[PDB]
């Protein structure tokens, strides 16, 4: 909560919101780096992946089953790339976990 | 005869391809890629042989968490104590080679963005 996207959770700031439910929520990007870039969160403040529970594997793979049924909704029918950013190196740039989905182009290798 | 799959992961899970393997339990495997692109790059895989994300059932919802948890905690034991890179790619968008779920792991080095 103490970050832009508990603000974003708590609906104090627009985000363009394609999914929600009791436990995460899906909303475009407002930096988008493709055609189609949004990023899945859950509404549980884990403030990166290194320091998840155990007992958070499901509601993890849980956002992961979002993205791809949202990026299915978005039409992104050739493909995408998901994407979670850990620390400096991985270029994490809010410390609320969150899983980048991107496509509508072709994604390069290497991912960054 | 062959559980995970005749993709070369499924040949890799039965031990009938080397690989370079970090971490090893009933669900998943965790092992270097052949083509780094990181100083460490690694990938998680599933036991279970699901081709993609985009086909994975709800009841995955566990396993694939699994891959996460597990990758996140080989990142700390090969010592990425500055962070890393986790990717899932899907289809030719994505730049999937290999129909096999598989997470990347990547670090030991400043990664970029966009990510690809
Ligand atoms: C461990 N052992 C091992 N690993 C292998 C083998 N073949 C492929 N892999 C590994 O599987 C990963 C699949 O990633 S992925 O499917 O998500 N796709 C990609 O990585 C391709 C991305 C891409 C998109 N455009 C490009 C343009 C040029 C080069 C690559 C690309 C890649 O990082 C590969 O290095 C193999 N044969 C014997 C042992 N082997």
């Amino acid at each position: 909560g103490d970050t832009i996207f508990g603000k974003i959770i708590r609906k104090e700031i627009p985000a363009k919101i394609i999914f929600e439910d009791d436990r995460c929520l899906a909303f475009h990007d407002i930096s988008p780096q493709a055609p189609t870039h949004f990023l899945v969160i859950p509404k549980k403040h884990i403030s990166q992946i290194s320091v998840a529970e155990d007992d958070d594997e499901s509601l993890l793979g849980h956002l992961m089953i979002v993205g791809k049924k949202c990026a299915a909704d978005l039409g992104l029918n050739k493909g995408y790339r998901m994407v979670v950013n850990e620390g400096s190196d991985g270029g994490q740039s809010v410390y609320h976990v969150h899983l980048h989905v991107l496509g509508g182009r072709q994604m390069h290798w290497p991912p960054g």
